[PDB]
């Protein structure tokens, strides 16, 4: 509250770290559904039914042009990614697949960095 504070846990190396992980993510060789954002016009169904795109090369944007304001707001953009996936694509499909294997990867490297 007013002039109580916990402990100042140093955030100085989040923006290089986030950034490591999320290299990490884009040389993952099942990457490449979340490489790019979807093609809303080639793709039906997807404008009106993800209310949120997102996929790595936007969060590499934001990420380098300073519009994360902490590491739990990048953290929320990446699961948005394999949250959409969910959403929109069968368990039983190579990007399905594809989604898991990435949410399962990057959650270790998160708790593996900073928890």
């Amino acid at each position: 509250s007013m002039s109580v504070k916990k402990p100042k846990r140093d955030d100085s190396k989040d923006l290089a770290l986030c950034s490591m992980i999320l290299t990490e993510m884009e040389t993952h060789e099942d990457a490449w559904p979340f490489l790019l954002p979807v093609n809303l016009k080639l793709v039906p169904g997807y404008k009106k039914v993800i209310k949120k795109p997102m996929d790595f090369s936007t969060i590499r944007e934001k990420l380098s042009s300073g519009q994360y304001p902490n590491l739990e707001t990048f953290a929320l953009d990446v699961r948005l990614v394999f949250d959409n996936c969910e959403t929109f694509n069968e368990d039983d499909s190579d990007i399905g697949r594809a989604g898991h294997n990435m949410r399962k990867y990057f959650e270790k490297k998160w708790t593996d960095t900073f928890k």
